[PDB]
């Protein structure tokens, strides 16, 4: 079945609040919620329900949306770099366990040059 969800607290992990990391939050990551072709980033990947059963079989690293969101709303992340290397790895995961030009790697593409846009520039 599917494994445990990636870890939203950890209390050996020193916490912090920056400027960019409540923009992550607040800006970049409450918009692209909003997006039509968010809803497959918006929790873990369920591959039991998607009889995906090799996904975690290739994908070792999973993230998604909902698990850097519960991140962000635990003060998680040192800085705002260790949030976008989440949503990067998110994006690649898609990548790879998918083929240029699916329905999926279309909205993670889409969603993908969002987010570009969006940290393009962060608060001082
Ligand atoms: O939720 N999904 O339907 C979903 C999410 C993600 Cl992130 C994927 O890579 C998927 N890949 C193949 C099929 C479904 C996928």
């Amino acid at each position: 079945m599917n494994p445990p969800p990636p870890e939203t607290s950890n209390p050996n992990k020193p916490k912090r609040q920056t400027n960019q990391l409540q923009y992550l939050l607040r800006v970049v990551l409450k918009t692209l919620w909003k997006h039509q072709f968010a809803w497959p980033f918006q929790q873990p990947v369920d591959a039991v329900k998607l009889n995906l059963p090799d996904y975690y079989k290739i994908i070792k690293t999973p993230m998604d949306m909902g698990t850097i969101k519960k991140r962000l709303e635990n003060n998680y992340y040192w800085n705002a770099q260790e949030c976008i290397q989440d949503f990067n790895t998110m994006f690649t995961n898609c990548y790879i366990y998918n083929k240029p030009g699916d329905d999926i790697v279309l909205m993670a593409e889409a969603l993908e040059k969002l987010f570009l846009q969006k940290i393009n520039e962060l608060p001082t």
